[PDB]
């Protein structure tokens, strides 16, 4: 009842009480090397995605030791997931499309290379072969329900690229509109491109590897929550050019935050909406009923959302997980680091 | 009732109907780049570690492209596991622990850097970190039952070190024996000596890992199979020093083939039983009769096993595989190969 649900089409009767399995697919874009479309900073957005997943699976990263909660109680999103992880028992197998750093948990290697320079046109040139590689890692995974995010800095700016690619109306924000514009020309999308075409010019390697997991998922009649807000949006287009007919199941969904869900300048619904008549949730975290100025103030400021937090929370609270559980441990955690 | 069982301990019965996961851990050894301790040539033996999981994965290896079965009909041990995965719907997931060369399928990432030199003691720095490593994997991994096989070329030697090492006894041959007698003795292995000292001497990576996976799944009451042979059997004296009483659980099984369980020279019984009273399992394959010489003379020659098959076809014919499907299954793709 901490669930916003747009659409539902009777999705949470679906995942209440299925085993999950949580999956993060990481990778690294080119483009944010020398052009600053992401957030993260220059001197630590090599090790990011990798740092997420470790945190996640192991309870620290290994690298990065940067502390996951910053001085004023701010949580990195994937101190959220870990969070659900642990309180949940979330059993979770972390992919890798091509991040700079690999992590130092196992992990499933998909790719090795990054995904290229958006602005040149050049992302990917195997976008179908990931996909493919996809699907067949899906179809040797076993669970009851597939809960799927991403950690991708850039991804935001891929996202665009592929939403507009095939045609649907998406619109700082100059900048990345400029990269994915120069790259749609740059490659020659037409409207007899292809989908792999469009994800080849300007997507990031993450998306056919998401989109081969979902369908097999959903072929098999299990749901799946896509975890994340905008990028997973341009992976619910992914799915609908490569098999239109399993999104009429009603069994993929999208999984966000609040925080998400009401951007002002953000609409994800606008984007669903072109899309079909798709299942999307959100979670209430009450984050504002907190003691610490981070966690307090978390809704301004930045759109927080990211390595499925949102998704993964949405899961653990309609399978009975008490919202406020979170946010206490996110505070435990916040007074043992002490910063 | 093609299956040799020996002190079954009920085991069969607890396999019978679980939905499996077959996963094969893969590595190379330094030693094997220049002392013949190995059967693989050297021209081959940095790929196919790879080249099996591939088969078994994909169907095909994608950069050896040696044919799986030879001109008179013999098949690889990695035909064998495939074939079973094939017939009997086996959801797989492999595993590296430090091959030469990588797979091209997805495949989990524990360890990139090969086993290191044995003759000089310097097998390993990390076992007890590979240990932990499994274990933690192996709580991630959702199914009712592991078959948990390996591809090392030179892991019959390894093997010999580590069981000679925790002071089991254990006796071409006579070179084997000198890479270990020399390792152990430079690496000042005693009688105070850990298993992980004994590891970090001799032993080849595969085996902390899968040590590692079998105590995870067996502590949640789980069967495990061990699916190989002598190998397999150091990896057990290794799961009993490291928790000597989850192995009493009956709940770790070995797998192998009728052609390993009745070894001239190799007697895997006599090790297992200074070991414990753990079931052995092996499965019947008829391949005598059978029309091609390679299918036909297979008991011959070489001791053949591999990549879990020994163990896969135990747990397929267990729940009602017609054995001779697995050797007609190899006889059509022998001549779709024409060779």
């Amino acid at each position: 009842m901490s669930i916003i649900a747009i659409n539902e089409n009777g999705f949470l009767d679906k995942i209440k009480g299925r085993n999950p399995l949580f999956t993060c697919v990481i990778s690294s874009i080119e483009t944010t090397l020398s052009i600053p479309i992401s957030g993260v900073h220059r001197d630590v957005i090599k090790y990011t995605p990798s740092a997420d997943v470790e945190l996640v699976f192991y309870g620290k990263s290994l690298t990065l030791k940067t502390p996951p909660i910053d001085a004023t109680g701010s949580p990195t999103p994937a101190t959220i997931t870990r969070a659900c992880v642990e309180l949940k028992n979330i059993k979770n197998l972390h992919i890798d499309a091509g991040a700079f750093v690999k992590p130092k948990i196992p992990f499933i290697e998909i790719d090795e290379k990054p995904t290229g320079r958006i602005e040149e046109g050049k992302a990917m040139n195997n976008s179908k072969e990931l996909y493919m590689k996809g699907y067949l890692l899906g179809k040797n995974l076993d669970a009851e329900l597939l809960i799927v995010g991403e950690s991708v800095p850039g991804g935001t700016t891929t996202a665009l690229g592929v939403l507009l690619g095939l045609g649907y109306d998406a619109e700082p924000h100059e900048l990345k509109i400029k990269v994915v514009r120069e790259g749609l020309k740059k490659a020659g999308i037409n409207e007899k491109s292809s989908v792999f075409d469009v994800l080849n010019a300007v997507g990031d390697k993450m998306m056919p590897v998401v989109a081969g997991l979902a369908i097999s998922f959903a072929e098999r009649n299990k749901p799946v929550i896509l975890a994340g807000g905008t990028q997973m949006s341009a992976v619910l287009a992914v799915i609908k050019e490569i098999n239109k007919k399993v999104l009429d199941k009603n069994l993929i969904a999208i999984g966000t935050t609040e925080f998400v869900l009401n951007d002002k300048k953000g609409d994800l619904k606008g984007i669903v909406e072109q899309i079909g008549n798709v299942p999307v949730l959100a979670s209430k975290f009450y984050f504002e009923k907190a003691k610490i100025e981070g966690l307090k103030n978390y809704c301004k400021g930045s759109v927080k959302e990211g390595v499925g937090a949102g998704g993964i929370a949405v899961y653990s609270i309609v399978n009975d997980l008490e919202p406020t559980k979170i946010r206490e441990f996110i505070e435990n955690k916040f007074y043992e680091w002490y910063k």
